C-alpha cells in the first residue's frame, strides 16, 4: 500500500488512484506575485473556544489530534466558505531535515513543516459524505519554520513517546488548538484535493501566510515517530509530504494587498 518510500511514495500513487493527475490536486506551489488580491474574500472565522480534544493517533503516516464534531464546538467560517465547517482533526507534514517537509510551498520555498486543520461542511452531514462533495472540507494550512519554541505545541510534543508507532493511540483531552495559530490570518485560498490517497477532490484549501515559528527540539521528537508498527523494523517518520502539483486552470486568491 501507499506511502512514502521509494517504491510506494508520491510518484506511485496515480496506480491505485487516477485522480493523482487530476485537475485540481494538492499540494501547489503558491506563486505570490501571481497570486491575485481578492477584495469580495470576507474576513475568516476561527472559532475554537468550545473545541473538544478526545485522542492522539499514530496513523502510519502521520499522527492525528481528533476532536469531537458531533456538534458545533470549532467551526470554520467566512473567508472564501460558504456555510460552516467543523474542526475534526489536525496533523502535520515534516522532513527529515529543517529544509523540507512542507507540502505547500511559497516561491517555491519549502518549510520545515506544516499544520493541517482539517474541517468538514455540516450541510453534509458527516465527513465521509463531505469528502465526496467538491465543496465537502476546508483544510486550514500552517506553516512551520525552525527558530523559538512554540508553547501551545509542547503538550503535543510530549505525548508523541505514548504513540511511536502506527496503530497507537492515546486520550488527549482539553488541548487548545488556538495555542498553534500565528498572529496574522492574512491567507491564500484555491480549490483542491486532500493530500493523501485517496486524493478526493473535496478541499477548499485556506493558506496562512504567516508561519508559525517550532523549537530544533521540537521538530526533532516529530521525527522520532515511527511509519511501522510496534515490533516491526524501525522505520523514521520523516518527509511525509507529496510534492506541489501542477496549479492547472486554477487561480490563487490572497485576502491581502
Ligand atoms: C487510501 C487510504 O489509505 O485511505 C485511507 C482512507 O482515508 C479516509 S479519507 O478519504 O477521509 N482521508 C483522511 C482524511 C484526510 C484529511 C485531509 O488531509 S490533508 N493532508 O489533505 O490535510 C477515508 O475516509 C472517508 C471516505 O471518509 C477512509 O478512512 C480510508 O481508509
Ligand atoms: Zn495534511
Amino acid at each position: 500500500h501507499w506511502g512514502y518510500g521509494k517504491h510506494n511514495g508520491p510518484e506511485h500513487w496515480h496506480k491505485d488512484f487516477p485522480i493523482a493527475k487530476g485537475e485540481r490536486q494538492s499540494p501547489v506551489d503558491i506563486d505570490t506575485h501571481t497570486a491575485k488580491y481578492d477584495p469580495s474574500l470576507k474576513p475568516l472565522s476561527v472559532s475554537y473556544d468550545q473545541a473538544t480534544s478526545l485522542r492522539i493517533l499514530n496513523n502510519g503516516h502521520a499522527f492525528n489530534v481528533e476532536f469531537d464534531d458531533s456538534q458545533d464546538k470549532a467551526v470554520l467560517k467566512g473567508g472564501p466558505l460558504d456555510g460552516t465547517y467543523r474542526l475534526i482533526q489536525f496533523h502535520f507534514h515534516w522532513g527529515s531535515l529543517d529544509g523540507q517537509g512542507s507540502e505547500h510551498t511559497v516561491d517555491k520555498k519549502k518549510y520545515a513543516a506544516e499544520l493541517h486543520l482539517v474541517h468538514w461542511n455540516t450541510k453534509y452531514g458527516d465527513f465521509g459524505k463531505a469528502v465526496q462533495q467538491p465543496d465537502g472540507l476546508a483544510v486550514l494550512g500552517i506553516f512551520l519554520k525552525v527558530g523559538s519554541a512554540k508553547p501551545g505545541l509542547q503538550k503535543v510534543v510530549d505525548v508523541l513517546d505514548s504513540i511511536k508507532t502506527k496503530g497507537k493511540s492515546a486520550d488527549f483531552t482539553n488541548f487548545d488548538p488556538r495555542g498553534l495559530l500565528p498572529e496574522s490570518l492574512d491567507y491564500w485560498t484555491y480549490p483542491g484535493s486532500l493530500t493523501t490517497p485517496p486524493l478526493l477532490e473535496c478541499v477548499t484549501w485556506i493558506v496562512l501566510k504567516e508561519p508559525i515559528s517550532v523549537s530544533s527540539e521540537q521538530v526533532l521528537k516529530f521525527r522520532k515517530l515511527n511509519f511501522n508498527g510496534e515490533g516491526e523494523p524501525e522505520e523514521l517518520m520523516v518527509d511525509n509530504w507529496r510534492p506541489a502539483q501542477p496549479l492547472k486552470n486554477r487561480q490563487i486568491k490572497a485576502s491581502f494587498k
